[PDB]
């Protein structure tokens, strides 16, 4: 489970780091496109993966404190950060494909 949070935290930072590249593409989009509505579904789309970003960092917080942590907590952080890996992955070909 220690390699395991371990893993965990550097897999969130890496999530953290592309979701704010890509608010920079998706800027510079909107300056060359203009305010188009599928711009907006991805902005929407950036920002609800940031919030999502930023509670699961809690959640790991409080993990990584826990002198054991629920082996189960940690399946369901693992789940969760899969998920929006897929998801910073599509969005990352949205972008580039316009």
């Amino acid at each position: 489970s220690h390699m395991m949070l371990a893993a965990l935290k550097e897999k969130l930072a890496a999530l953290k780091e592309k979701n704010a590249a890509l608010k920079y593409k998706l800027a510079a989009l909107k300056e060359k496109l203009g305010l188009t509505p599928e711009l907006a579904a991805l902005e929407k789309e950036l920002a609800a993966t940031e919030k999502e970003l930023a509670a699961l960092e809690w959640e790991l917080a409080a993990l990584e404190a826990d002198p054991n942590p629920d082996p189960a907590k940690l399946a369901a952080l693992e789940k969760k950060l899969a998920a929006l890996e897929k998801k910073t992955a599509a969005l990352e070909y949205k972008l580039a494909a316009l």
